[PDB]
């Protein structure tokens, strides 16, 4: 008997940290689709107004460019009345929907609000559902912001803007206190005799709060006059509230009626159901009213009626005692001083937990989601890999150099004055030497084209590959690694490329090898994802800019997967000698950032690709997260004196918008990395904007910051990327996030800057040598990130600390792991060999959770190409071993050819019943699911034919002791299926079949013949059968070595009559069966000429005269099957002949098998007439034991291999591992994400070496410097 | 979540039940086949018949998946199965060929195993909604639940 | 899907949204599991 009552503030409550917050939900789709949405009905009534809003009508990108206007005092009543409502209705929207919570009821909850709150009241009492509310909730915006709207039409009216305003907006309303809202008005009422003023301008009880307080309004000019008149020990404190509100004297009904005609009428509007509670009137429950109704009603309540707060309380309580409720859950929304409203209402009258729901539902939706970034990868300046420009950054290495001669000649293209045309004043810069590496086989690109192709294209596909591999994405292996949910941006500069390089000769592969479109159209191609493909130039913010891009793709559901990246390579002096003429470049040496003498920024090379994912899609798969981009944003400098040099107010701007948009304050950044260009005036005006955002000063003039800032520039060491500058800044900050540590920063050589604010007063900070930079427990380091362009488009994101790594205490129980290894050249096969044996013998001792993962990782989150290598082992020392030799033996000469497209042939052998024995199977059972399933489903099925229940046979070892026939027969052959359903699975497709006795009828289901339940009725019906006619012990079989002449001659009587042949197995190999008298007198016989004789544990004799009687009940139960034709070739020992058609598997066949011997010799030697067998077929024994392979073996040569599933005797993911192992060098697709699903504690993803390059340099020199004649004629 | 795996794990029933046959294409045949001109009992006792002349698997049988008036019901069976069976269903009866891909309504192939395995999904918790708006269970013991 | 068998991928092909396999369920070469799945989503859509 609780009643949760919704209570909305007014403007006191600063919405900031709201509206901030709310752009943090990434929760809900109807979140995001309402805030995006609440510009839209807003600006379709933002137009109509009058003249004077349209002049200073502030600039507002999204929500997020109106809060530092709002802390800042200079934003207008009517976006900040719209502002707050949109903050809170957001915040309802977000706890009703993000949140899981019920929405209000009549009969549970009320609703109550001041000022603006009353208007969002109107809204969520006239809804029956959040989805319901959002339309109205939107109307409520545009009647916010035509409420403000005319509160400053009248209030400019009244008295225009101050001379000291300065943009800021005085406030109307003060808060009064120690009097009472009577004696208050006494002495309004007496300071209005006393002094001079009309009745427009007289000052006001605006609202009644409590027995000592309320609140007055009037002119900051007249408001001032009349409060400077208060004395103490009363107290007045200023209120954010920006016009005049609650005045009956300046506004009247047609106000009301004005604000509210945004609404159209209509006859469909909902009603309010649940009661709001209006407590500043005559009625304090309102039910029932038309949402027009209701909402002019409450527009009256803002503009008219004075607000009392001392009702408010008793208002609420008196509605829940009308319900029969004993007290009330306070859930305010943005309402100032709400924590004491609980209180005060349980005061007139006399617990909670999350709902977890399916995997990957609790979390936030695959729409929406704070970005993960997965893996980064880059080749820049002295470095060829992310570690090395993390060396470069500690040891505070400085790049740059004069320009290499591959590029072009320094001594003819520059000079201290440059005179003649084409010449630069400045030849530094910071080179990538190794820019022409590339590897043109596996992209698949011939040695002409590959020349032709820009720097910038070869490195994007070689980092973004590099970048996929780390992520461990496989296409379509997940359902966010689908090719067509994949998308591609970059960032590019120029193409200097086909200007310069392959422009001294044109050929075919020359608008291939230039367009800047092919860099991520490359991409694409090569790993065929279907998604988007786009370049983006917004100059030296383009890789940010795309960046931007691509985040909104993932926000919006256009693609799981963002592939994101930025390139810079510099091959044409023309641009040097621009940028040179502009002033841009330092002629001295690199950016020096900060540096009290910077002449301008140093020319960088850059290339980097990131994987960017939904944070919900990150985590399913299990993939790895450096950190996690919470937001980004972009505005341009339109303010700009010059088209060169973008200005620090809308930087400021953007910072704080990205603030609101991520949805934190200047307390929760530690770390800025700015866009640092080494200019005075770019670099003092940046830093004006950053400590300004993120480092304020209180008015009384202390530090507001409670942790440390510590500010640097990438720019100082590797120079300035241009294109791939915001990667290089982004790629910085994954380090430091790695090794927790701020690299020192180098661009001070000789003074710090004179014109920067002092930083140690606001707690900024330049570190000058590494500084300890560690997690807080249970928290998460957040750093701004900046990259900026000369053409204006400012762009910066928000950085946030990974999630926590979850800590699985589940321990692989297998013993024997695989470590799977390819490449698609041989020498990129010694390289990957030697590269993981440094790896090994880096982490040989750390864990022994890291030989799981590494298979897991090596395996199921890697391609694998045609050229193969595997080791299998129990601990790392042992796969390095087995890696070591074999490497040993390629460097030695052996030559590395890949395997056919086909793949190794294969022929299955299954087993008869008689090797059988007990707790077979059963490791695979444990541990395995669809096994698991298999047997589970065989179970089902049987208990539903009247056959008896096998699963026990698996589960427990005991019952085989006492097993009946039919039992383990069914047992046999379901463990026939299942198993060859796990083979199947696998990936081996069985080039034809032979079973023997019992195993043929798994392999009719393995051939298509029979179905699975259909096999085990006939199986099971026979068994039956036999034990309802036969009797055990009556008759025996034996196993004889000899031929069958030399049998025939040694026993007395002829065959068919004194014995039988049950089966002809091999040359030597034959099997007897008869009645034991019959055995016995032909044992003796065959002894007597010394040829070994050793009997079966069989009961009956199967395949001789002793199955007679069964045969017409099995050939009815033989045409209650279906029949099909094979899929493919039956090798039947039953006619002795290989079976293409289902004209031979009629009824009869199952009696003439029943009855017949089983011919194997007849059967094997039939299948190699025809080629079906040879020595390069694989045979795979599916069964108890390796009877059947031997005789394969037998028939077709001595060097076939052969392999058994289960034997008795060694463990069983040795056989596996080692099974896998061939059939994965020997060329299969082997379904390595299922291996390790049983096992979580397997599943990570390990930081292994890149892939081993075959590399060569691919060049087309810069000759003979016709740069600098352009324009003149040959001479 | 549940739809998906309980479709899923019909269609394992088919591949366990039977193969698909080669003028397939790509396309999956019919499991299910409405049957008209007779009522309910007497199809099942021409299925029993015609059973146990050929005394056809349990598993394998041709069943009736549905009970829809008077003179009208669904069987179900293999494509191969049923085209068999309903070809032994003449005129005044008819039979209209229903796209439904998969075997169900099944006793004699599941049991509560599978239903329980379509539901792991559902993770446990002790919140879980309770059914508030009653569901007409017709197909039951208890018709309302 | 995922979590399938071999035989329930190999013939399951790729989507990103629910549009590309309306022809294809027109032509009845949809699988059970995702017809299925397809049913449930549009009964839920149009209650929705």
């Amino acid at each position: 008997a609780q009643m949760r009552v919704v209570a909305f503030g007014d403007q006191t409550y600063d919405c900031s940290e709201a509206v901030s917050q709310l752009l943090r939900v990434r929760d809900d789709a109807i979140v995001v689709d309402f805030l995006e949405r609440a510009p839209a009905v807003l600006k379709a009534e933002l137009a109509r107004l009058s003249s004077e809003q349209q002049e200073e009508t502030p600039r507002f990108a999204t929500l997020a460019e109106l809060v530092p206007r709002y802390r800042a005092g200079t934003l207008n009543p009517a976006v900040s009345q719209a502002l707050t409502c949109i903050a809170q209705l957001g915040l309802f929207i977000r706890q009703h929907s993000s949140g899981q919570e019920a929405y209000p009821t009549a009969h549970d909850s009320c609703i109550t609000g001041v000022a603006t709150g009353a208007l969002t009241a109107v809204a969520v009492g006239s809804a029956s559902s959040v989805t319901a509310l959002v339309p109205l909730a939107l109307h409520t915006v545009a009647v916010a912001v035509r409420l403000g709207a005319r509160a400053w039409e009248i209030g400019s009216c009244l008295a225009d803007a101050r001379r000291g305003a300065n943009g800021r907006y005085a406030s109307w309303t003060s808060a009064v206190g120690g009097i009472s809202p009577q004696d208050l008005q006494d002495r309004i009422s007496a300071y209005t005799a006393e002094q001079a003023l009309a009745s427009v301008s007289v000052p006001y009880l605006s609202a009644a709060v409590g027995p000592g307080q309320s609140s007055v309004s009037a002119a900051p000019v007249i408001l001032d006059a009349f409060l400077s008149t208060l004395l103490r020990p009363l107290t007045t404190t200023r209120l954010p509230i920006t016009a005049p509100y609650h005045a009956p004297h300046l506004f009247t009904a047609k106000d009301v009626q004005h604000v509210t005609d945004c609404l159209p009428p209509s006859e469909a509007w909902p009603t309010v159901r649940i009661p709001i509670i209006s407590f500043s009137r005559d009625e304090a429950v309102s039910r029932g009213a038309s949402f027009p109704a209701a909402m002019s009603e409450a527009v009256r309540d803002c503009l008219i009626r004075p607000i009392a707060l001392d009702r408010m309380a008793v208002s609420i309580a008196n509605h829940a005692r009308d319900l029969g409720k004993d007290s009330v859950l306070p859930s305010p929304i943005a309402l100032s001083f709400s924590d004491k409203l609980g209180p005060q209402v349980n005061s007139h009258l006399p617990t909670s937990k999350s709902i977890p729901s399916a995997i990957g539902a609790e979390q936030q939706p695959m729409a929406k989601s704070p970005i993960a970034i997965l893996a980064a990868s880059g080749r820049f300046p002295q470095s060829s890999s992310m570690d090395q420009f993390w060396d470069v950054l500690i040891n505070g290495v400085d790049t740059h150099e004069l320009v290499p001669p591959t590029r072009w000649n320094a001594a003819t293209h520059v000079s201290e004055d440059p005179k003649a045309k084409n010449v630069s004043g400045t030849g530094f810069g910071c080179w990538l030497h190794e820019a022409g590496e590339f590897d043109a086989a596996y992209f698949n690109m011939s040695p002409r084209e590959a020349p032709q192709v820009d720097p910038a294209q070869r490195l994007a596909l070689l980092t973004a590959t590099e970048a996929l591999e780390q992520a461990g994405v496989v296409p379509n292996r997940t359902s966010s690694t689908q090719k067509n949910r994949v998308g591609v941006w970059y960032g590019a500069t120029s193409n200097d490329w086909m200007e310069t390089n392959s422009a001294q000769n044109v050929d075919t592969y020359f608008i291939p090898g230039g367009n800047r479109a092919f860099i991520p159209g490359r991409v694409n191609y090569f790993h065929k994802f279907s998604g988007p493909s786009y370049t983006i130039d917004t100059a030296c913010s383009s890789s940010l800019a795309a960046l931007h891009m691509a985040c909104n793709a993932l926000w919006r559901g256009e693609v799981d997967t963002a592939i994101v990246g930025g390139t810079n390579v510099l091959t044409n002096p023309d641009m040097t000698a621009g940028l040179d003429a502009g002033h841009f470049l330092s002629r001295s040496g690199n950016c020096k950032t900060f540096d009290d003498e910077a002449d301008g920024y140093c020319r960088g090379e850059a290339v980097v690709t990131l994987i960017l994912k939904r944070l919900p899609d990150a985590q399913a798969d299990k993939d790895p997260i450096q950190a996690s981009i919470l937001g980004i944003a972009t505005n341009h400098s339109a303010e700009a004196a010059s088209i060169t040099r973008p200005h620090a107010g809308a930087q400021q701007d953007l910072f704080q918008q990205v603030l609101t948009e991520t949805g934190l304050t200047a307390n929760d950044i530690s770390v800025c990395e700015m866009h640092g260009t080494g200019t005075q005036a770019g670099d003092s005006g940046e830093t004006t904007s950053v400590v300004e955002t993120l480092a304020p000063l209180n008015r009384s003039g202390s530090a507001v910051r409670t942790t440390p800032l510590y500010i640097g520039a990438v720019k100082s060491n590797v120079g300035h990327a241009e294109s791939a500058a915001g990667v290089s800044s982004l790629a910085k900050i994954l380090l430091m996030l790695k090794h927790s540590k701020i690299p020192p920063h180098v661009g001070i050589k000789t003074k710090l800057n004179h014109r920067l604010p002092d930083l140690a007063a606001r707690n900024t900070h330049i570190a000058r040598s590494e500084v300890p930079w560690p997690r807080p427990k249970n928290g998460k380091r957040r750093v701004l990130l900046n990259n900026f362009s000369a053409a204006g488009g400012n762009t910066c994101l928000v950085l946030e600390d990974a999630p926590e790594p979850e800590d699985s205490q589940e321990v692989d129980p297998r013993e024997h792991h695989i470590v799977a290894l390819s490449a698609k050249t041989p020498d990129s096969m010694v390289n990957n060999l030697t590269n993981m044996i440094t790896w090994i013998d880096k982490h040989s001792g750390d864990s022994l959770a890291t030989l799981p993962q590494l298979s897991y990782t090596t395996t199921a989150r890697r391609v694998h190409h045609r050229h193969r290598a595997v080791a299998t082992g129990t601990d790392l020392l042992q796969i390095r071993s087995s890696l070591q030799e074999q490497l040993d033996r390629r460097v030695s000469g052996e030559r590395s050819i890949p395997h056919p497209p086909n793949g190794p042939s294969f022929v299955l052998a299954f087993t008869g019943q008689g090797s059988a024995f007990a707790g077979m199977g059963v490791d695979l059972y444990k541990r395995f699911a669809s096994f698991r399933s298999d047997i589970a489903r065989y179970d089902q099925i049987c208990e539903g034919m009247s056959l008896p229940s096998i699963k026990a046979m698996f589960e427990d070892e005991k019952v085989f002791s006492t097993a009946s026939p039919t039992l383990q027969q069914l047992t046999h052959v379901c463990f026939q299926m299942a198993l060859y359903r796990l083979w199947k699975s696998l990936g081996v497709q069985a080039k034809a079949v032979v079973g023997h006795a019992l195993g043929e009828y798994a392999a009719l289901y393995a051939a298509g013949v029979l179905s699975q339940s259909d096999t085990l009725y006939l199986v099971g019906r026979r068994a039956q059968l036999m034990e309802k006619h036969l009797s055990q012990g009556t008759h025996a079989m034996l196993a004889v070595r000899a031929k069958e002449e030399a049998i025939v001659a040694a026993i007395d009587g002829p065959p068919g009559e004194a014995y039988e042949f049950s089966c002809r197995n091999g040359e030597q190999r034959n099997v007897l069966g008869g009645t034991v008298a019959q055995i016995q007198a032909a044992k003796a016989a065959l002894e007597a000429k010394k040829i070994r004789c050793q009997y079966l544990d069989t009961p009956m004799a199967f395949h001789t005269g002793q199955v007679d009687p069964i045969l017409p009940e099995l050939l009815q139960v033989a045409a209650a099957c279906s029949i099909q034709d094979p899929q493919i070739p039956v090798i039947s020992p039953a006619y002795g002949k290989v079976i293409r058609s289902a004209k031979d598997f009629q009824p009869e066949y199952f009696t003439h098998h029943c009855r017949s011997s089983v011919n194997m010799v007849d059967a094997l030697q039939s299948a190699v007439e025809e080629g079906l067998l040879d020595k390069n077929v694989i045979g795979l024994e599916i069964g108890p034991g390796p009877v059947v392979t031997q005789f394969v073996k037998e028939a077709v040569g001595t060097t076939m291999q052969t392999f058994a599933s289960i034997n008795k005797d060694k463990d069983t993911w040795q056989l596996m591992t080692q099974a896998l192992a061939k059939f994965y060098l020997a060329g299969a697709s082997v379904e390595w994400s299922r291996y390790h699903e049983d096992f979580p504690g397997a599943q990570k993803v390990l930081e292994l070496p890149a892939y081993g390059w075959a590399l060569k340099n691919y060049w087309l020199q810069y000759v003979n410097d016709w740069s600098l004649r352009k324009g003149d004629p040959a001479v």
